[PDB]
């Protein structure tokens, strides 16, 4: 569901993603997602406009906007958070990536 | 470069992609891309708004908008075409995917 945050069931670079596909856009068996990376190590100067900072599980995370990818529904795990309250910064970051 | 079409150097689901990242958005070593699939078999009723039909190498191709992904520059092959003349339908398809 748009702006809900889930765990990957499968091993990869990242452990969380935010679903960014519209809820009225039907892709049977897949969703378009932006992975989240722990900010803990991630460099502070990195653009917050292109890479928003979000708060999940009492820690800071970077939205890895430029690692956006489709995930099959088979690998979508537990829903862990909702980022709909960050819709503005998510929209701004995606629109910057394509249209600057 | 935004809206240029390239071959993948590596085997995968698709053989071509269109670069859709802004030219003023710097992701060292990667670009955001939408793969192209031969329309030849692809079903005619499929939304042309979400999945535009483009013409390359004297054949029709479907822009697989919902398979958008980052590709490392190491796997970017020859530039084969330019789709900047389809910027309007590409923009419309991406904006529909996220914002309907
Ligand atoms: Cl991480
Ligand atoms: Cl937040
Ligand atoms: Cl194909
Ligand atoms: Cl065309």
């Amino acid at each position: 569901m748009q702006f809900k945050v889930y765990t990957y069931k499968r091993e990869g670079r990242y452990r969380l993603f935010v679903d960014v596909q519209s809820d009225i856009i039907d892709t049977p068996g897949r969703r378009m997602v932006i992975p989240l990376a722990s900010a803990r190590l991630l460099s502070d100067k990195v653009s917050r406009e292109l890479y928003p900072v979000v708060h999940i599980g009492d820690e800071s995370w970077r939205m890895m906007t430029t690692d956006m990818a489709s995930v099959p529904v088979s690998v979508i795990g537990e829903e862990v958070a909702d980022l709909s309250h960050r819709e503005n910064d998510i929209k701004n970051a995606i629109n910057l990536m394509f249209w600057g």
